[PDB]
DNA sequence: AATAAGAGGAAGTGGG
DNA sequence: TCCCACTTCCTCTTA
């Protein structure tokens, strides 16, 4: 099954949730979920996973967290931002 | 207060 | 056995 950041990835690379999330600089992997419709966003999430019970965006961004060590999501000093790291663009 | 974003320990679940 | 890659729960902090 799909990693987390995968799926943002591919949301982000294909526009079907424009509405709910996008890139800030894309360059540098920079990217921003919408206040009002990121939920709509986790839902997908936890359905394409077949979670037991239905995502919300706080568990998602639980999960964001953690690849704060490993490296390939980290959180930016900007509202509800991300950025991705070089390798996982590459990829 | 109400609302929202942000945080992480810890326990539980998947699929190896 | 025991790590993966989250998921779920709870309690809290900051603005
Ligand atoms: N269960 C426990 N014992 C426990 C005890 C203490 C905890 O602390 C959590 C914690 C620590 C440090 C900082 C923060 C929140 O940071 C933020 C920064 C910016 C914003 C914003 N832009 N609005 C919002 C939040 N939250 C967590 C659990």
């Amino acid at each position: 099954k799909i990693r987390l950041y995968q799926f943002l990835l591919d949301l982000l690379r294909s526009g079907d949730m424009k509405d709910s999330i996008w890139w800030v600089d894309k360059d540098k992997g920079t990217f921003q979920f919408s206040s009002k419709h990121k939920e709509a966003l986790a839902h997908r999430w936890g359905i394409q996973k077949g979670n037991r019970k239905k995502m919300t965006y706080q568990k998602m961004a639980r999960a964001l967290r953690n690849y704060g060590k490993t490296g390939e999501v980290k959180k930016v000093k900007k509202k509800l931002t991300y950025q991705f790291s070089g390798e996982v663009l590459g990829r």
